[PDB]
This record gives C-alpha cells, structure tokens and sequence, in this order.
C-alpha cells in the first residue's frame, strides 16, 4: 500500500527494489502517478528491467519525456478515442477554452 | 570522444550502453560533467551496476 503522503513514497520503493519485484500494477488517479513516478526515476529504477501497467485511464496526460529514452514500457489503458477526427477537433476546441484555468 | 556541444553526448552514451561498458573514466571541466551526468540519468544509464 501507499502510504498516506505521496512524498513517503521512499521506503516501499526502497523495499520493492530490494526483494527485486520486476513487474508492478498500479491503481491511482495520474494525480499520484506523477510523484510515484519521480520518485522511481530519482531511485534509480527506471531501467528496462522493471515493466509498469497502469489502470489509470489518463496516462495519456502524463509528461512521458523525461523517462521516454531510459528503455521502460508503461502499458497503459485510455479509452478517449485520438484516433476519430471529430473527436480531435473537439478535444482541440474545448482545449481552446480549456486553458483559462 | 564527446562532441562539440552536449546533444552530440547522447548517441556516445548509447553505444556505451549497448555494448555494455560498466565502467567509465571521464574528464572535464566539471561544467561539463553535470550535463554529461544529466543525460547519463535520462538514458537509464545509472545504476548500481556502472561506476
């Protein structure tokens, strides 16, 4: 389990890396994927051993850059569906006005 | 040898890495080291194994 603060995240990776679990499934809003993430790349961990899956239906939000080289698969699941034109336009459109915030 | 400016590193990191040379010497005004080193982080070119 995660514990209560995301900044905590140390030890239980810290234990993950030691007993070598080399695959991972995670469950939480990308909210909390960002800091899991940071922490398992300042950790040293993010090397193509390891191999994540996320049930988070917003991976696609992510900044995946800074990880992108390293040789990591995060499969993942979105349902938003890119790949209609519609679709797009309308994500684009409400981006437009998005943004205010 | 490393390139003119750090961009020019990153294909030298990766044939380091793909042919597997865990152990390095570098040399550099460290200026140079710590976007040497950054781009060794990015690359998943630091673990525990190199040194």
């Amino acid at each position: 389990q995660l514990p209560a603060d995301t900044k905590d995240a140390k030890p239980l990776l810290k234990e993950m890396k030691r007993g070598k679990e080399f695959h991972v499934i995670f469950d939480c809003s990308h909210e909390m994927a960002a800091g899991i993430l940071k922490q398992a790349l300042a950790m040293g961990m993010m090397t193509e051993y390891y191999h994540y899956i996320f049930t988070t239906l917003d991976l696609f939000a992510l900044d995946v850059e800074p990880y992108r080289y390293s040789g990591v698969n995060m499969t993942g699941f979105r349902i938003l569906n890119t790949e209609n034109t519609q679709v797009s336009s309308i994500i684009e459109k409400w981006s437009m006005e998005r943004l205010q915030a």
